């Protein structure tokens, strides 16, 4: 965990979110697959509510894209202050944000609603109310008093608990924790890593603990939900690139009982 204290939020994204994983051409891509199922997911229109948390963001907003459309009040959080410094450079529009606009494009691309990228765009930086500080180690992963609406309609989370977790318990407690945020019936949106052990961050090297298809089942199923949808993308040759182990990507779409 200490680890984290040595994250780099741009060497992350480029090693992540830039060529070649980042080049969004191909839709045998990572980036296709993970946009592809946020916004079938919602399409559906069966995960519906007023508020929305996003869990662990770090520097990213690709996860909220087809989201927020859907929820009017959306919190975004991560357990640094750097990332949340890098979110807030591209919620404001500053000098030197990250350029998530092919990633916008393709939302608007998949969704089919002929959306123009900058509607959408506007869309999210409007309905982001606070980033916020967390910790999914502790049983209020948001503290005591946190100004967010509680509890969430619904929650959404990427390369979050794989990520920041030792061994499988450690991410079992840690889903039980972010579950409790989430309303009675409520839905849960998480993607994360399969089978990947590290991954790089700049300096950081951050251990990981590799999980499976079964074990995120079983997880979720321990935690109290219903698991309505569960896919697994593989990750191509020539998406592995030395930033990390990973062999595949699940997603997976719960729902509270
Ligand atoms: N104890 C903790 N609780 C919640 N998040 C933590 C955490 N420790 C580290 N993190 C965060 O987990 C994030 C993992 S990187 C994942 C970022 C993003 N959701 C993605 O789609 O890429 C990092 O930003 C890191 O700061
Ligand atoms: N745990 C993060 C890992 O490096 C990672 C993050 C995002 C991806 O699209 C693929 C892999």
């Amino acid at each position: 965990a200490s680890a984290y204290q040595r994250f780099e939020p741009r060497a992350y994204l480029r090693n992540n979110y830039a060529p070649p994983r980042g080049d969004l051409c191909n839709p045998n891509g990572v980036g296709p697959w993970k946009l592809r199922c946020l916004a079938q997911t919602f399409a559906t229109g069966e995960v519906s509510g007023r508020t929305l948390i996003d869990i662990g963001s770090g520097p990213t907003v690709y996860q909220l894209l087809s989201a927020c459309s859907h929820f009017e009040d959306i919190t975004m959080t991560d357990f640094l202050e750097v990332n949340r410094q890098e979110l807030g450079r591209w919620l404001q529009e500053e000098p030197g944000a990250f350029n998530w606009s092919m990633y916008s494009q393709h939302a608007c691309l998949i969704e089919g609603k002929g959306e123009c990228w900058q509607d959408k765009e506007r869309q999210l930086r409007a309905r982001v109310k606070r980033v916020l500080p967390i910790d999914v180690h502790q049983p209020q992963p948001l503290g005591a008093g946190s100004p967010a609406p509680l509890p969430a309609d619904a929650l959404v989370s990427a390369f979050c608990l794989d990520a920041v977790s030792p061994d499988l318990a450690s991410f079992q407690r840690a889903l039980d924790h972010i579950t409790t945020l989430l309303r009675p019936g409520g839905h849960l949106l998480l993607i994360g890593a399969l089978e990947e052990s590290w991954y790089l961050a700049g300096e950081a090297r951050l251990t990981v603990v590799p999980v499976s298809e079964e074990e995120v089942r079983e997880a979720l199923v321990r935690s109290g939900y219903k698991v309505r949808d569960l896919r697994t993308y593989i990750m191509p040759a020539h998406l592995q690139t030395g930033v990390d182990d990973v062999k595949g990507v699940f997603f997976a779409w719960a729902q509270k009982v």
